[PDB]
């Protein structure tokens, strides 16, 4: 086929604006994962 | 046929004034087109 332009100018050709979606925005956070961190002396490991 | 005159005189023939339209006037400006201009040093081009 042929390219579909966006934000058409002053005459002639037609255009399709880029897909607009904002009410669908959401944040993905686990909020249930639990992990622990610490320091210590171990026999084998990278210092 | 025959010519249609405008702004008839003092007697006889009829006339039709030129088409008058002013409330239909509008200005066509894109207001969405964005273009950039600049200067630089390029390998090939007209100086």
């Amino acid at each position: 086929q042929y390219s579909i332009q966006q934000s058409l100018g002053n005459a002639s050709g037609v255009a399709v604006s880029p897909i607009n979606a904002d009410a669908t925005l959401s944040t993905g956070v686990a909020l249930n994962s639990s992990l622990w961190a610490g320091i210590g002396v171990f026999a084998r490991g990278k210092p």
